């Protein structure tokens, strides 16, 4: 019988779909429409784990809801694939958004394809071959996007983000995130925390803010008004329907947006 593979987040649906092709079923643990930051496990979803053979986990802080779901299920001892086993993690609390990096995605894809190959040896060769072809497309995505960068960002080019999602993404450009607006992962800032953030943006002369496309924040225009910073939006790859192509479609948009913020910070003759 065909493997039934549980996934927790949209990038993982894309990774597994691209690895298995038509040789296994990819099943989301939470229905399309839920914000995974806000999701609380339902009996309906807990029941579905009983029909699965394995669950692929981010397991580094972005799907603790999944481990609770499995604990409360008919199958508490279900095999689990820890996708981030070989991924260098930053760092205290680990930033769990490793899926928003092309290089960490490739590492994750390879770990998953290997682990799935052991559970289903009949399709192991297909899983390994598909992982290699998906990785090749991912490297090309990054290469084409980085080639459009005329210059590296200037020394004073400082970046802020609303959600703490993009440290792994910006590392691909050799950049760091100067400040994150949300005080903690998926936590909304209070008026005093937002004032503190604005003071920091001004004091450190932060040039750009990457806001959320997926579940936008209501306070973003105040930050832009009060600090004069340029606004660009990025995708956490957490909204809408699950699809095999979702990850590369949205990562291509994310890389192009980062390139555009860097080119737009570049001055000409004056
Ligand atoms: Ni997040």
């Amino acid at each position: 019988k065909r493997l039934r593979i549980g996934i927790t987040l949209h990038p993982y649906y894309s990774y597994v779909s691209n690895i298995v092709g038509d040789k296994a079923e990819v099943v989301p643990l939470i229905p399309a429409g839920f914000n995974p930051h806000a999701y609380e496990p339902r009996a309906e979803d807990i029941k579905r784990i009983g029909t699965l053979d394995v669950v692929v986990l981010n397991g580094v802080g972005h799907d603790d809801f999944a481990e609770r779901m499995i604990a409360s299920s008919e199958k508490p001892g279900i095999p689990v694939i820890e996708a981030n086993a070989k991924v260098p993690l930053l760092a205290k609390v680990v930033n769990p958004h490793t899926f928003l990096s092309i290089s960490a995605s490739i590492t994750q894809v390879n770990t998953i394809a290997r682990e799935l190959g052991k559970l289903d040896p009949a399709n192991a060769k297909a899983y390994t071959r598909n992982a290699r072809a998906y990785a090749k497309r991912l490297r090309a995505l990054r290469a084409d996007a980085l080639a459009r960068l005329n210059k590296a960002p200037a020394a004073d080019f400082r970046v802020a983000t609303i959600h703490g999602a993009y440290d792994y993404l910006l590392r691909e450009f050799g950049l760091e995130v100067t400040a994150v607006v949300e005080p903690a992962h998926g936590i909304e800032p209070s008026p005093s925390q937002l004032k503190k953030t604005i003071d920091q943006l001004k004091a450190l002369d932060v040039k750009v803010i990457f806001s959320e496309i997926d579940f936008p924040s209501t306070y973003v225009e105040t930050i832009q008004r009060e600090s004069g910073v340029k606004l660009y939006s990025l995708s956490h790859i957490s909204y809408g329907d699950y699809s095999a192509g979702k990850y590369e479609e949205e990562m291509a948009r994310n890389l192009d947006t980062v390139v555009r913020a860097i080119q737009e910070s570049g001055a000409e003759i004056l």
